[PDB]
């Protein structure tokens, strides 16, 4: 996998497609270059600010094009971002404030929570007289790609999302370069998987607003005029669609791929007829927000459904071990605890390495290699795939 940062890929992108539309939203419709020349400005506008290597920098903001300059914004002038959901009590905001440099945020948002941090909005009208050429880029593999909390702050670095993003590419024909369905929160470490695998492979990013996204009639409706055919669900979304015959209905039927995490995935008869109808291929993806995506598996619709699809098998470059109580290694079949090791697994609990130290380690069998600890039970299979149980 490439040692490069999440930014310097997506240039070298906006160099293959500097005309191909990058994100759409709704009448907006923003191409590669007008993405990378926006966030080039503010993040020379960031940098005058103070951001330098690895500062923590919040960023808050609605569903927007102006959400995807500030995160390219934030990450090409240096920093790590952290999210913040602008629809959090402000006491759970002044939680993920710790150590943050400073706010990236909108107009409206700037107005709402007053914060006790310095906070720069997005619609100001001196970042639109920054440089709109390229800068150089001062983070490595290694330095920190966002802080997102569960309250505990998940620390990532820019070598984890990448390895999971390349392993995507190479090893997976989901057609990212196509139009893919901007779903997930943005306080979800899925969104920035959804974002960045179609940024990073010269796709049509669509954004949607909050209503429509807790619309489903809207929601189905937009896939089907737009033709876009990579979705990207939560599981417990997936359930309630193929629980109700007025949701199987309208549900889009062109689609190509489906991406799904959460819970453990459940496929009743008519989620299996849809696949196998359609040649949908369904994705079942595993990990957690210290180590992101780290297990995926693929249903084959034109094969055998399983109504409880297991959570597959390691990703490039990581390991997955089943271990008791003793770290010991458990044979096929015995119920265990989940172990990740590998290029994913990621920096820590910000300011807390007291919890650091009781659920990341260095990996027995592989001693380079750091192991986080899940907690999730499993068993694998004796066909090499991970049964995922809790």
């Amino acid at each position: 996998y490439p040692d490069k940062t999440i930014h310097q890929l997506f240039t070298e992108q906006v160099e293959k497609t500097p005309e191909h539309v990058a994100v759409v939203f709704e009448d907006e419709k923003v191409t590669y270059r007008e993405l990378h020349e926006r966030s080039n400005q503010l993040a020379r506008f960031l940098r005058e600010k103070g951001v330098k290597k690895e500062s923590i920098i919040g960023i808050m903001m609605e569903r927007s094009v102006e959400m995807i300059v500030g995160i390219l914004g934030i990450l090409k002038a240096g920093g790590a971002f952290v999210p913040i959901d602008p629809e959090y009590p402000k006491e759970r905001i002044g939680y993920m404030l710790d150590s943050v440099r400073l706010v990236l945020t909108q107009r409206h948002l700037k107005d709402k929570f007053a914060f006790t941090k310095e906070t720069i909005v997005i619609e100001d009208p001196s970042i639109s007289h920054e440089l709109t050429e390229e800068i150089d880029y001062i983070n490595e593999s290694e330095d920190l790609f966002y802080i997102i909390y569960t309250p505990k702050g998940v620390m990532l670095e820019h070598k984890n999302i990448v390895n999971l993003l390349h392993f995507t590419f190479e090893k997976t024909n989901i057609n990212f370069s196509d139009k893919v369905l901007q779903y997930t929160t943005c306080s979800f470490d899925v969104c920035y998987q959804e974002i960045f695998s179609t940024l990073l492979s010269g796709g049509q990013l669509y954004l949607i607003r909050k209503e429509t996204q807790r619309d489903v009639e809207q929601l189905f409706d937009l896939v089907k005029r737009e033709n876009i055919e990579v979705l990207s669900f939560p599981v417990a979304f997936l359930k309630f669609i193929f629980n109700e015959r007025e949701f199987i209905n309208r549900f889009p039927t062109c689609v190509k791929h489906i991406i799904t995490a959460g819970e453990q995935l459940v496929v009743n008869n008519e989620f299996k007829r849809y696949l196998h109808e359609h040649n949908v291929h369904l994705h079942n993806h595993y990990g957690p927000s210290e180590t992101h995506v780290v297990t995926t598996y693929t249903i084959n619709p034109e094969a055998e459904i399983p109504e409880l699809p297991p959570i597959g098998k390691p990703i490039s470059n990581t390991w997955i071990y089943i271990l008791d109580q003793e770290q010991q290694l458990q044979p096929q079949g015995i119920v265990g605890e989940l172990y990740i090791s590998g290029a994913n697994v990621g920096r820590g609990y910000l300011n807390n390495q007291e919890l650091t130290a009781e659920k990341f380690f260095a990996d027995p069998f592989r001693p380079n290699e750091r192991m986080y600890r899940t907690g999730d039970l499993a068993r694998w299979l004796p066909d090499g795939n991970i049964e995922f149980l809790g």
